[PDB]
DNA sequence: GGGGTGTGGTAG
DNA sequence: ATCGCTACCACACCC
């Protein structure tokens, strides 16, 4: 019963299961609609306006609808009393998503489920449900409608099939701010509550990208922050790690941990940086957006959404990523990969009437002294990653010359077909009618 | 120099 | 078993 990377079935039946490439579907097809909605509404935020950003996520998203969802068979489980996951497998499977019993035992996301097993103490079983993907995305679909529908946002820009950041343009300085602000969250956990049928919603609200970021995660679960930047403090900063920050990641947190000598917090942080060593670690741009973010304030690059939403969610890339299941024997099968590839991207290429006129491969190699087979079944292991780019000229979207150029990019590379454990094939340059 | 390429990082 | 995607930005480098 079981579909292999040299079967003409395999992208289909990835993506079927795939969680993270149903993030991404959804995330493409969201900005797709908002700029279809929105083809003569030009609604443009300016730098003289003043405005608030609701920053609104659904809590444990796919645990609550996979909950409420479940089959016969999962009856018996109570969501308020049992730690619950949403996975594919046993053993070392990806934690899609967790309920809040589960994270007070200390289980989180992108756990797996052998390592969250052990977390609980005996007596107490771990309750795994499948996948409910097109559920997921009826509610979803149910939430943005309901943030329309309730016709306060002068802008609704999703982030996420469970996400949405919602701006409201005001006057400036504004009498009994914090307690108008606090009545319409409450109007808007309970209008999505009832439109999901029994989904919670967590609000972030200030008056910037970053700090409304940081208040939604200082709110959750099912509640509400306000955090305007005249409202910062200590106690404020205190109650968020450096990666809470958007744009640092496993990576930048290292970085910042070395240099400031392991800040707890980023009130630590505040406490102990300067800009200029802040460059020195990071890099200069990410440096000033971080200095930026410790006084609330947004970046230039992050206020392009506000201030250019159709340019910031046009298109301008395609491609598919796959580094699970990736098992050839020999060139031809890789081969008929690539072509299956190309043709899945020149299909979603058509119905968005685009041509390309630049492409890339990226290759992922067992390392040298990397075990052949990993610790997660089918997983890609310790890889290094390879990429060839290569101009068209004229942009097309003949197969012919697509995929003949792939191929070529692919033997560029040199890597034998045994080490490959992963391959991307990319669209780079994207042109229209 | 702007302007290219491959590499690496981030987010749901 | 298990489904580790993908768009985008930044940078090092280069010649
Ligand atoms: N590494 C990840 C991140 C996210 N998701 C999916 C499942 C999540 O439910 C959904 C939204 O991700 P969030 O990060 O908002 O996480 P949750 O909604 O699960 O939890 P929280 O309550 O912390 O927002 O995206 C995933 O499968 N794998
Ligand atoms: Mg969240
Ligand atoms: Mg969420
Ligand atoms: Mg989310
Ligand atoms: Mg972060």
């Amino acid at each position: 019963r079981i579909v292999a990377c040299d079967d003409p079935d395999f992208l289909t039946s990835y993506f079927a299961h795939s969680r993270l490439h149903h993030l991404s579907a959804w995330k493409a097809n969201l900005k797709d609609k908002f700029l279809n909605e929105n083809i003569h509404k030009y609604t443009k935020i300016t730098d003289k306006d003043t405005y608030i950003i609701f920053h609104i996520d659904f809590d444990c998203f796919f645990a609550t609808v996979a909950y409420l969802c479940r089959s016969s068979s999962f009856s018996a489980c109570d969501f308020k009393r049992d730690p619950i996951v949403v996975c594919h497998g046993t053993k070392n499977s990806d934690i899609a998503s967790c309920n809040y019993v589960a994270r007070s035992y200390g289980i989180k996301n992108g756990m797996w489920v052998s390592q969250a097993e052990k977390m609980l103490p005996n007596g107490i079983k771990l309750i795994s449900l499948p996948y409910t993907f097109e559920q997921f995305q009826l509610k979803s679909e149910a939430f943005y409608s309901t943030l329309k529908r309730l016709n306060i946002f002068n802008l609704i820009l999703p982030i996420s099939i469970d996400e949405a950041v919602c701006v409201r343009i005001i006057p400036d300085n504004i009498h009994n701010t914090n307690t108008l602000n606090a009545r319409l969250c409450e109007e808007i956990r309970q209008e999505i509550f009832q439109g999901t049928n029994g989904c919670t919603v967590s609000i972030g609200c200030s008056d910037s990208l970053v700090l409304a970021r940081l208040a939604l995660k200082m709110a959750k679960p099912n509640g509400y922050n306000i955090t305007f930047k005249s409202n910062l403090s200590e106690e404020f900063w205190s109650s968020f790690k450096l990666d809470d920050l958007p744009g640092v990641g496993h990576s930048t947190l290292s970085r910042l941990e070395s240099t400031f000598d392991s800040p707890h917090s980023l009130n630590d942080l505040r406490k102990r940086y300067t800009l200029d060593a802040l460059k020195a670690s990071v890099g200069s741009k990410l440096g000033m957006k971080i200095h930026l973010a410790l006084q609330g304030q947004d970046d230039e690059e992050s206020l392009k959404i506000l201030y250019d939403p159709k340019e910031v969610l046009q298109r301008k890339s395609l491609s598919i990523d796959i580094n699970w299941g990736i098992r050839f024997k020999n060139i031809t099968q890789v081969d008929l990969f690539i072509e299956r590839g190309c043709q899945y991207l020149l299909e979603k290429l058509n119905e968005i009437n685009k041509t390309t006129s630049q492409i890339t491969l990226k290759l992922m190699r067992r390392c040298k002294d990397a075990p052949i087979e990993p610790p997660k079944y089918m997983g890609m292991g310790r890889c290094d990653s390879f990429s060839r780019s290569s101009r068209l000229g004229i942009p097309t979207n003949e197969f012919g010359i697509i995929a003949t150029e792939m191929k070529s990019l692919y033997r560029t590379l040199g890597c034998p077909p045994m080490e490959l454990r992963g391959l991307a094939l990319q669209f780079n340059k994207l042109v229209d009618v």
